[PDB]
């Protein structure tokens, strides 16, 4: 996260880290056993780390659960990133307590200006770098479709949203791809792509969460 905020602890408890060996992606919990993030994370074995402040330090509250099957969207496209989405079935049930909740799916899309929380242990710079140890928060506004089809000439689908600052400064970046986009209670995002981190006129781009309850609903039915 650039130009953010460090989270109070525990505030976000929707938030997960994904690991393998270190922290490389955010997720968002959206049942007991069901974590959502995005599809340019993919790896095949990852722990899911809910409860989470500090990624470096033990606290005490954490639940540290492997992931037992990961299904990228079918027509998650590489080169577009149309799609950037992935759910993750856990090997057990997180256990659901005020560090560790969900966070409700979207019941309609969001209306332009809506103000949003974006969350993940992502690079913290542009012109220099530094990952961080502490949740960062950021509040942003969803973007009108006019703004965010300007920046990216050609390059946005209906199944993306842009969410951030015209003026740069203010923006997600690698590290936190996968992590939420949370608007009044509701998952709309998820931190999926951009032009690099927190430049004037490119926006972060985030997969546009309300185009997807069917899938997530129908794949969590079926496995
Ligand atoms: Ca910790």
């Amino acid at each position: 996260i650039v130009g953010g905020y460090t989270c109070a602890a525990n505030s976000i408890p929707y938030q997960v880290s994904l690991n393998s060996g270190s922290h490389f992606c955010g997720g968002s919990l959206i049942n007991s056993q069901w974590v959502v993030s995005a599809a340019h994370c993919y790896k095949s074995r990852i722990q899911v780390r809910l409860g989470e402040h500090n990624i470096d330090v033990l606290e005490g509250n954490e639940q540290f659960i492997n992931a037992a099957k990961i299904i990228t969207h079918p027509n998650f496209n590489g080169n577009t990133l149309d799609n950037d989405i992935m759910l993750i079935k856990l090997s057990s049930p997180a256990t659901l307590n005020s560090r560790v909740a969900t966070v409700s799916l979207p019941r309609s899309c969001a209306a332009a200006g809506t103000e949003c929380l974006i969350s993940g242990w992502g690079n913290t710079k542009s012109s220099g770098s530094s990952y961080p140890s502490l949740l960062q928060c950021l509040k942003a506004p969803v973007l009108s479709n006019s703004s965010c089809k300007s920046s990216y000439p050609g390059q946005i689908t209906g199944n993306m949203i842009c969410v951030g600052f015209l003026q740069g400064g203010k923006d997600s970046c690698q590290g936190d791809s996968g992590g939420p986009v949370v608007c009044n209670g509701q998952l709309q995002g998820i931190v999926s792509w951009g032009y690099g981190c927190a430049q004037k006129n490119k926006p972060g781009v985030y997969t546009k969460v309300c185009n997807y309850v069917n899938w997530i609903q129908q794949t969590i039915a079926a496995n």
